């Protein structure tokens, strides 16, 4: 298992533009358009970035190839961020997928703001900082994900995933 194999399974694949757990429009592989309430915002945002007028519709290569960017644009992000980069380094290679899942799904400053949990992780207290990771809303809202990237980080294995 991968990082992109994992996230195909939290984010699942879709065509055609569709809304997000929080309402906003999404296309591909979680790939976020816009936040606002336009459609017309949205395939205006699509078509920007596949180069072509796509009618909010797209094909699988381009949904991959979105993901591709998406995935490297996180990774780079987390080593370009003071905050997570450090908690990066620090870990093996499957915790590592947890937190790109997470940065991918929130965004480096929505992760980064996980202040003691980042702390609990860098020092290797997987049950604690799961426990910790457990009181967000991101818990409360995507509590089916979030329970598979917390035992991601808790156990340090992909047996969350092995299942699905």
């Amino acid at each position: 298992m991968n990082i992109f194999e994992m996230l195909r399974i939290d984010e699942g694949l879709r065509l055609k533009i569709y809304k997000d757990t929080e309402g906003y429009y999404t296309i591909g592989i979680g790939h976020l358009l816009t936040k606002s309430p336009s459609l017309n915002a949205a395939k205006s945002e699509l078509d920007k970035a596949i180069g072509r007028n796509c009618n909010g519709v797209i094909t699988k290569d381009e949904a991959e190839k979105l993901f591709n960017q998406d995935v490297d644009a996180a990774v780079r992000g987390i080593l370009r961020n003071a905050k997570l980069k450090p908690v990066y380094d620090s870990l093996d290679a499957v915790r590592h997928c947890a937190l790109i899942n997470m940065v991918f799904q929130m965004g480096e400053t929505g992760v980064a703001g996980f202040t003691n949990s980042l702390r609990m992780l860098q020092q290797k207290r997987w049950d604690e900082a799961a426990v910790n990771l457990a009181k967000s809303r991101w818990y409360n809202q995507t509590p089916n994900r979030a329970k598979r990237v917390i035992t991601t980080f808790r156990t340090g294995t992909w047996d969350a995933y092995k299942n699905l």
